[PDB]
């Protein structure tokens, strides 16, 4: 009844349908587990009505990201802000030392690029970005000073944020990617879903349709059926869903799961061997005013590090020595690395979008709902930023004021995502363990079983835009073939 | 015609290192024939006020992650406890004439934006199809093209002068350099080197006194096509050998591609250079790259750094042509437009106090002007008029008063001394090293002239070209060459 069916209303099926419409083709429709469109776009609103993007905030690559591209195009046509170049200097804290960045005699950011260069060396067998950082200190502990030897590997774990994984699980060989050129926060990508959503006929989207099973009908048909009972058939087929949900279509009736008929072709049964999923996650700490220095809208916080890591490192004879002067509990706050976007300083919003990521995240996730449990869990290091920012130690507003805040931070909120605890993200995104999944979806289980999502791409791979475009692939495709 | 094995021409790094090797691999009967009074040749340390030494020439060890020549040096203090370097890489920092200090600003951010240039640069030249090189500076303009959607204004002022430190790594004005050349990736963090002479002078030590003859310029080399080599220094004497490795600069070897034999330095080839040499020339030029040396009493002045760098003036007014152009070709006629001054390039300073504790300044310069200073390194109350501005606002920015000329004899700062390089008109360097205007010479040079003569030096390898440890190694691959010959 249908030409064809999008599984999923993330930016990548937004797109597909976008496209599809944009070349006339009719009849289509996209099919969302969710009741809302976006996928892990998801902009929520907190105090005051202040907006947030829980999920994906950044164009990253702006010099050839070209969903940017078209953003600024839009902008540069209508004067309406779309996003803000945030890139800063980096602040970077310890509990102990405090301020670490741009320091004198520590000078972490150079050796940090040094760290960096020995690893496009290292490769150019693949270990975690943690023994790299290792092998590094070892192999130039002769020419590091003890406190960079402490901090260096702290400070180079912010990292983890871009791939949401901690240093021991993270692939090394995948750690270092270079950007193309600064990345612009978006002042709604609420509105990149909003406008792609409303580019084709409204009557194609259908909410809260969980598909169960993707039947094959030689006869050159598709089966597509929501877990409600409702079944379609179009003539080709673009799968969206995440990775993560994707990868449940090889287990022995978990939700989110597709059902496939026949089976998925051996090659992306295997590619699932050969890459994970990662689990970014945001909380939001929604003050009533600022009242800290706007030094910088990026800080992050250092895991503790001691003093004797430097004895251990000034010892090790080798990577294997060293290895196992390592192997030589607890979680808080410091227990790792915490990226806090001041929303202050580039958006003008009292607020702070700090990013976390696995193990830390699915636990902060779990307790979502415990707001004096979070605010007890965080409020280390939210003091610890503002005394460095020079203001006082926060007060818990988030009940029915004060009278006694005035020139004290009052946390007025706290959001938190859900992504790891969520069936259709069951994570943030692609991630590394210490690469063929591109080209297994790229090619397609079939000449119209295709499959779109940050997940099939390369260029762009676990972003939005690299999304937004596997959706316009997949699409441009199915738009020439059926033309015909 | 007294027989010798092989005869180095040149006593630098390169001619060094392979007599060196050359007597590792047991090598008897080798000449090194070098035409000034001295060893070491771009690599000279030279002494000044109050017996304070700084290298003239070379400075740091470069790419210290796969630097042979540093490693090697490294391995030495890992043994001794010595002190032979200091990694001296810091945050720099950076000085307009008005706005003061711009680096680190929350506002400006120009290392940030100075980063996304440097990928529009490397995105643009990594999809090599037919390319076409233009200048640095016409790079810029590009970048600023592009994304002035993107810059604020104040980042589109100073970004592309803040930029220009890179002139100093080259010793060229931007409108001279070869865009192509200009971002390259420099591996590791570099080591300011303690007196590099300690470098030349142990690679020297390392073999035969003997074999070294100084002040004998090698007016000519030719070859008896009856296996052997002539050589000529212009003392009279004329050795013979079986072979010859030629590490004079790139620009003294260009001399002989020219008609004119009476030339310092320039050496006469019979037969003459191969056409395949003599073409590499038309394929790559000489950078000017200067130092200047400046020596106070002690001091008085911050030591948040030892990187400055002064950016050369810029207005507001070149911000509104930025914004008004429509491309490439309306932006450079729009930019159609007096006397250079301490501004009207960057400059590079060495906070050698922060480094080294001598309050000295090592202060690097491109060309032209490091011709122009150069040419009047004798006029220091004119050098000292020169710099006056830029120093005084350095030590402005660094919390001090003006300087004082205190040449010619406690918070204001004093000038006691200037230094300054002489490289373009010594006629055995004429120039500082290998540098691109907007491959051949490597190959043409490492291949040789033929079996017996061979090249060595900054200018006739890859890795490491133009850099101390690239000559450095030249010389070890011609000396492993004849030795393995000579060995068979
Ligand atoms: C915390 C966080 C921060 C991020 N930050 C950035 C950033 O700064 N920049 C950037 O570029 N990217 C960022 N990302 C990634 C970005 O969000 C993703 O790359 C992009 O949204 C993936 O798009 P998609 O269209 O493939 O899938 P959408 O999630 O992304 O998912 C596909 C759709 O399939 C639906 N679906 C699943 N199962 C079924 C089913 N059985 N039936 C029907 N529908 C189903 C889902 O519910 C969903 O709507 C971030 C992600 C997270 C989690
Ligand atoms: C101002 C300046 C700063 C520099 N800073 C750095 C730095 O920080 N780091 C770095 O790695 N590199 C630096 N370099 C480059 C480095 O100095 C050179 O790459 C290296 O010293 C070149 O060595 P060479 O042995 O090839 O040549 P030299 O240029 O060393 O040549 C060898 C010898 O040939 C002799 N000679 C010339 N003509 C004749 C002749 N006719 N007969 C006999 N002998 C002759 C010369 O007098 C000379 O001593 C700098 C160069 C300059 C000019």
């Amino acid at each position: 009844k249908k030409k064809v069916i999008i599984i999923g209303a993330g930016i990548a099926g937004l797109k597909a349908a976008s496209t599809l419409h944009q070349n006339g083709i009719q009849d289509c429709l996209v099919l969302e587990a969710r009741d809302r469109v976006g996928g892990r776009l998801q902009t929520v609103t907190g105090y005051q009505g202040r907006k947030y993007d829980i999920g994906a905030s950044w164009h990253h690559d702006t010099l050839t990201n070209p969903l940017f591209l078209e953003e600024a195009q839009l902008s540069l046509n209508d004067g309406r802000t779309r996003f803000v170049f945030d890139d800063d200097n980096f602040i970077y804290i310890d509990e102990e030392r405090g301020r670490v960045d741009h320091d004198k005699e520590l000078l972490l950011e150079i050796v940090d690029n040094e760290m960096s260069k020995f690893a496009e060396l290292e490769f150019h067998s693949d270990c975690s970005f943690f023994q790299l950082v290792m092998k590094y200190l070892l192999q130039r502990r002769q020419f590091l000073t003890n406190d960079q030897i402490r901090y260096l590997p702290q400070l180079c774990r912010y990292l983890e944020l871009w791939h949401g994984l901690d240093w021991k699980l993270l692939s090394a060989k995948d750690t270092y990617f270079g950007h193309q050129g600064r990345n612009a926060f978006a002042l709604n990508y609420d509105s990149v879903v909003q406008r792609i959503a409303q580019s084709f006929p409204q009557n194609w989207l259908k909410l809260s349709c969980e598909v169960k099973s993707i039947t094959r009908e030689p006869s050159k048909n598709v089966t597509v059926n929501c877990e409600d009972g409702t079944v379609y058939n179009a003539d080709y087929v673009i799968i969206t869903v995440p990775q993560s949900v994707l990868n449940l279509s090889v287990q022995p009736n978990l939700r989110g799961r597709i059902e496939f008929q026949p089976p998925l072709k051996p090659v992306i049964q295997d590619a699932f061997d050969k890459i994970h999923f990662g689990a970014l996650g945001k909380v939001i700490f929604e003050f009533e005013e600022c009242c800290w220095s706007n030094e910088s809208s990026k800080i992050v916080t250092l895991a503790n590090s001691t003093n004797e890591f430097v004895e251990i490192v000034r010892n090790a004879e080798n990577l294997d020595e060293l290895d196992s002067m390592l192997e030589r509990t607890s979680v808080t706050c410091w227990s790792q690395p915490l990226f806090f976007v001041n929303l202050s300083k580039s958006t003008g919003v009292a607020s702070f979008m700090m990013l976390m990521q696995a193990p830390l995240t699915n636990h902060i996730e779990s307790i979502r709902e415990d707001k004096e449990r979070l605010f007890s869990f965080f409020q280390p290091v939210l003091n610890k930023i503002m005394k460095c920012l020079d203001s006082e130690d926060v007060i818990d507003g988030m009940r029915p004021e004060n009278i006694a805040n005035a020139n004290k931070p009052v946390l007025r909120n706290i959001i938190v995502s859900n992504w790891t605890r969520d069936p259709y993200s069951r994570g943030a995104y692609s991630a590394c363990f210490p690469v063929d999944m591109v080209v297994a979806m790229s090619n397609g289980q079939d000449s119209r079983i295709r499959f779109a999502g940050e997940h099939t791409i390369m260029d762009g791979a676990g972003c939005a835009y690299g999304a937004w475009e596997s959706g316009r692939r997949e699409a441009t495709r199915i738009s020439d073939l059926l033309k015909l």
